[PDB]
């Protein structure tokens, strides 16, 4: 099964998921010359207020905080985005160390980590449904730096110690999303994929050019999860990132001047 270590790891993700090599797949390294501000971009809305948050879940890959998306309630809008796009999940990458862990780089500049907000576009009425379009996704994607502490990222460090092996979930209601964001909206968007197989090139990526701090201590404790099951050789749950791929015939677009 697909993974992260060196037999299983995405240098041999193409074999079983050939898309791996296509022409828009992510993460990509964010040359921030080359980036154009774009001016017709509309503005970006994240709206998180109404958020549901249901469960956490370690999935063997990483760890999933889902959301009630039977309605609209967190919703992405705007900026390069046509339409409606409902949060489904939160997701993050880490390293081993602090000097790793991104999946986006930033003039090649790798974060200690990333967290990936998922929504997908209400017009095509599911994910599974979105997963078969050209703009069924968006991800807000959104770098760690460590530093001082991000007291909205708590809860979650907490929680972790209940759901350390693959396959445990745990109640997660009433967590509000908005505490993981930074101060300010800039960002970079490009055309590109998930980075995980399947791999499907289904996605508008927002990368947010400020990352946010966390503290060294929230990060070590995402790298005490295990990749195994319970009863199962302990794996550490680190280095669940996938290295950079071709931009091709792609650019990227900047919101700000
Ligand atoms: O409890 C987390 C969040 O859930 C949302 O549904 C509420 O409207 C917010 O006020 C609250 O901060
Ligand atoms: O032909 C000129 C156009 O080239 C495109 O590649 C750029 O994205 C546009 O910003 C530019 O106006
Ligand atoms: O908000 C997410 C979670 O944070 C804390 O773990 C609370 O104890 C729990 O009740 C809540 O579900
Ligand atoms: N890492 S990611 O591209 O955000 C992603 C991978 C797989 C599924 C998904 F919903 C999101
Ligand atoms: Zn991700």
């Amino acid at each position: 099964h697909w993974g992260y270590g060196k037999h299983n790891g995405p240098e041999h993700w193409h074999k079983d998921f050939p898309i791996a090599k296509g022409e828009r797949q992510s993460p990509v390294d964010i040359d921030t010359h080359t980036a154009k501000y774009d001016p017709s971009l509309k503005p970006l809305s994240v709206s998180y207020d109404q958020a549901t948050s249901l469960r956490i879940l370690n999935n063997g890959h990483a760890f999933n905080v889902e959301f009630d998306d039977s309605q609209d309630k967190a919703v992405l809008k705007g900026g390069p985005l046509d339409g409606t796009y409902r949060l489904i999940q939160f997701h993050f990458h880490w390293g081993s160390l602090d000097g790793q862990g991104s999946e986006h780089t930033v003039d090649k500049k790798k974060y200690a980590a990333e967290l990936h907000l998922v929504h997908w576009n209400t017009k095509y009425g599911d994910f599974g449904k979105a997963v078969q379009q050209p703009d069924g996704l968006a991800v807000l994607g959104i770098f760690l730096k460590v530093g001082s502490a991000k007291p909205g990222l708590q809860k979650v460090v907490d929680v972790l110690d209940s759901i350390k092996t693959k396959g445990k979930s745990a109640d997660f209601t009433n967590f509000d999303p908005r505490g993981l964001l930074p101060e300010s909206l800039d960002y970079w968007t490009y055309p590109g994929s998930l980075t995980t197989p399947p791999l499907l090139e289904c996605v508008t990526w927002i990368v947010l050019k400020e990352p946010i701090s966390v503290s060294s201590e929230q990060v070590l404790k995402f790298r005490k999860l295990n990749f195994n099951g319970e009863g199962e050789p302990e794996e550490l749950m680190v280095d669940n990132w996938r290295p950079a791929q071709p931009l091709k015939n792609r650019q990227i677009k900047a919101s700000f001047k």
